[PDB]
DNA sequence: TAGGGAGTAATCCCCTTGGCGGTTAAAACGCGGGGGACAGCGCGTACGTGCGTTTAAGCGGTGCTAGAGCTTGCTACGACCAATTGAGCGGCCTCGGCACCGGGATTCTCCA
């Protein structure tokens, strides 16, 4: 049994803390260790990247 | 303090919608002609209008008594529930009613 541990990327780390910052109102904990789990995994499973543009 | 509810996502059965292909039967298209729609016409009779008659509907009034509408008293009966079982539902089976076919017979139409 081989641990592989690695961090977060940037983009990981900026949906895992906006979401944990939702900490600082509730603790629905239940269905944030679910979001969090999808972050862990990938992060579009919670946000899908897609072709983009500036605001119009 | 603990139990069971709230959240959520994977798991897997059920079932309704949609497409493909053919093929085949019914809808679409054409056209002749017929006969039924419909306009135009004549008559006559049948229905609306008017006037004098009558008839009885409607309003004001009197008297009566039935019976609608309400109060009281009680017990009968249907709501209620725990215990018991058998009537009636869901699943499975099969055979006989009925349909569908084919071909020969009787009916019905339409033109002569």
């Amino acid at each position: 049994e081989i641990d592989v541990f690695c961090e977060l990327s940037y983009r990981q780390r900026a949906m895992y803390q906006s979401l944990r910052n939702q900490i600082s109102i509730m603790d629905t904990l239940m269905n944030l260790v679910m979001q969090f789990r999808k972050v862990c995994n990938h992060p579009d499973l919670f946000e899908r990247a897609d072709t983009s543009s500036p605001f119009f």
